[PDB]
């Protein structure tokens, strides 16, 4: 199953997981401080991922940056 | 399953999931504020995704941009 | 796990039309896009062909093609 | 499962689906007007596709053009 | 999910002949193409070999080849 | 499943299927005259293919030529 | 299943496994000292990994560096 | 499933199929005259193939040439 | 499964397997002397591998070096 | 399943298949003379292959050459 | 399933299988003299392979050389 790499470029970045299934809501928000990296898969419980805050992101489709 | 990356280039962008199945309707709209990124899969419940508003989108077939 | 098509409307009133899978072929849904909206649409248990009408920039795994209104 | 892209270069381009199975005949003809695009899969019901008329065609093996 | 061949007729009366899969081998269908028409034909449960007669431009996963009439 | 493309470069080329299994024998010989093309799979019944006669051959390993008699 | 390579560039780097499932929490934190390498899979129990401290990281998507 | 192409560079090239299983011996020998081509798979009954005589051979790992 | 190559660049390099499962602990420590090479899979019992000591390592993701 | 290509570069080359399982021993030694090519798979019964004698070898990882005593 | 190629560069090189399973111990040591080549899979019984002595090694990750 595929994954996303997120590197926080500032304190307070949120990596938020969205529920798989008929309904869509946030079930977890992981806080990243500056320089921390999270590598996060899609899973049985998480079919969409939202990033809030400034971070460097890598996926299979290349690099993108949130602000 | 494939996924799409959507980065909102202005406030109020909507990423809209359309129902899988014989019926087609919107089941969810995720609102993105400028500079937020959403990475969203195709799923048992979502077989088409629509984006409204200004955004930079990546998929397996390359970059495309939506404009508001 | 199926393939998908990206459609970006280059004018108002673009229609992305889904054709039914199976022995019966007909249109079952027509999605209206206005200028600059994007639809990323899979082939599905219900949709085995997709017709685009109106001016649009389309990406498939075979590359770019453009429809003209 | 594979698909063919068909872009009509004139009115009345006919995309013809041939039946899968021991018998071969057409079971559907989808006409396209100039500039419309049809992205059609091979399926449980369609194992061969014929294009009549002027059309620009993409498949996994590259581009080909039909002449009407 | 089988492979498919692309056949473009370069003259009228090209024949794309499907041969039967299985222990026995015979022609089960000849699809006749006129000049400029394109047939995209899979290998299937019933067709394990395809013969082209007449002048045609052909694409398969191993490249381009041309039949001559 | 893999296939081979055979284009006859003279009359009377044979494309010969050998039986799959513990027994090996020819079960079919498809005659090609000049300019005809056969695109033939490996199958539940054919696990080896012999070409006799002058032909241009494509497989997934590239181009090979058989030389006639 | 995919894996991530982490080389500690300073002492006390923490590679933290997050639980797979409805619940998300840290179930393990592996401490690396300077110059140690950990190569770590996604698994039945671990569906996200977090690195804290200065490290050089390789994944399928290329190289990235965490900072302390 | 993999296959090899064998082109005979002289008369009487011998393509030898070795039996798959705990035992090894040849179960079939197909002779090729000069210029003939055999395209042969690995199968339930053949798990090694030997070529005797001058032949031009292609496999997934490139070209090799047997000499008589 | 994926495997890692580890070449000891000094004596007493440790290639340590961490248990797969809810619990994470060392189950095995393989000591390599200078110049020895260990080629080691991920497996039913081993879902993370830690290298301590100076070594040259290859993974699908490319080269990395652990240092003493 | 993977296979290795072995071309003998002198008489008397041996390609030795080692048994798959908890037990490791030689179950078969195929003797090759100069110029002959063996294309051998890994199988239910053979999980390692040893080559003794001068030979030119291809595998998915590239060319390697065995040298005889 | 993958394999590794080992060419011995001097006499008495040892290619050592380590047991798959909860337990890790040797199980078999194949001695290669100079110039001999062994091509060995990962298997139900072997999940790690050690090379001791001077040898040229190829894996899917490239060339590496052990030193005695
Ligand atoms: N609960 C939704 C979440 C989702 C995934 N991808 C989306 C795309 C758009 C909107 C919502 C989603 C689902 O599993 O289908
Ligand atoms: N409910 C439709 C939604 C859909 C997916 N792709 C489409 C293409 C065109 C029109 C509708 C769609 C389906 O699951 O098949
Ligand atoms: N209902 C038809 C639709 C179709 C798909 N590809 C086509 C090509 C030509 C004509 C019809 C089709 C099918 O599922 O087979
Ligand atoms: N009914 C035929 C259609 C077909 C597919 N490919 C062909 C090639 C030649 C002739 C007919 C065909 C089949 O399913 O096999
Ligand atoms: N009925 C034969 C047709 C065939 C396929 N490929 C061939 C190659 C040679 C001769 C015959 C064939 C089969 O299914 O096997
Ligand atoms: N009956 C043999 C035919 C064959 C395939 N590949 C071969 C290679 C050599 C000799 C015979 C063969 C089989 O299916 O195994
Ligand atoms: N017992 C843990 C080991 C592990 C794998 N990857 C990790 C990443 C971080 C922390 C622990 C791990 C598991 O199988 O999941
Ligand atoms: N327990 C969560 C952990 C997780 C994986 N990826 C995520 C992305 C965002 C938030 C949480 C996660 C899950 O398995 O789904
Ligand atoms: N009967 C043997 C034939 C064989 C395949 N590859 C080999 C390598 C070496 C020696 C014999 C073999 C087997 O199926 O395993
Ligand atoms: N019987 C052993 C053969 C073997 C394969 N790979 C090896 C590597 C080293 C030593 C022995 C082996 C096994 O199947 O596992
Ligand atoms: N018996 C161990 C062998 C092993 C494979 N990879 C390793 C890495 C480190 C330590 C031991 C191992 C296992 O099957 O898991």
């Amino acid at each position: 199953s595929d994954f996303v790499v997120i590197k926080a470029l500032e304190d307070g970045v949120n990596v938020i997981g969205l529920t798989r299934g008929a309904d869509t809501r946030f079930h977890h928000s992981e806080k990243l401080d500056k320089g921390e990296v999270l590598i996060a898969q899609f899973t049985e419980h998480t079919s969409a991922i939202k990033v809030r805050g400034k971070a460097y992101i890598q996926t299979r489709h290349g690099v993108i940056e949130s602000e």
